[PDB]
């Protein structure tokens, strides 16, 4: 059965809500397992305490950089990077969960939640999940963003894990 993880989001330290994701381990098992193990911190590191450093309304909320907190760091459980598993799944609309990267086969820990349809990233970013509950909480994160991505308040993952 496809695993389910959750984020407890905080805005400048104040609780905001819970976002839960369905990870399509059946279709992208390696990518979904990385994200799952970073949400539980079972490898010693992960997402708990990291932030959403780049939020663009109408585009996507991006986070997952738990070593440099600005988009220049992060690492997977398999090493500093790992390959593109497949591009079966498409960026069909809001709620999609896809992996960020700096070129072919450079996936680490940085993901982005689509707040819109982003079909131009098909074949370039691996889709591996979707928001299951708390899409309202993601839309509340979006309003603390800006056209260039700098957030007006600190959006953090106060807690994460598996359900």
């Amino acid at each position: 059965v496809n695993p389910t993880v959750f984020f407890d989001i905080a805005v400048d330290g104040e609780p905001l809500g819970r976002v839960s994701f369905e990870l399509f381990a059946d279709k992208v098992p390696k990518t979904a397992e990385n994200f799952r193990a970073l949400s539980t911190g079972e490898k010693g590191f992960g997402y708990k305490g990291s932030c959403f450093h780049r939020i663009i309304p109408g585009f996507m909320c991006q986070g997952g950089d738990f070593t440099r907190h600005n988009g220049t760091g992060g690492k997977s459980i398999y090493g500093e990077k790992f390959e593109d598993e497949n591009f079966i799944l498409k960026h069909t609309g809001p709620g999609i969960l896809s992996m960020a990267n700096a070129g072919p086969n450079t996936n680490g820990s940085q993901f982005f939640i689509c707040t819109a349809k982003t079909e131009w990233l098909d074949g370039k970013h691996v889709v591996f999940g979707k928001v299951k509950e708390g899409m309202n909480i993601v839309e509340a994160m979006e309003r603390f963003g800006s056209r260039n991505g700098k957030t007006s308040k600190k959006i953090t993952i106060a807690d994460c894990g598996q359900l």
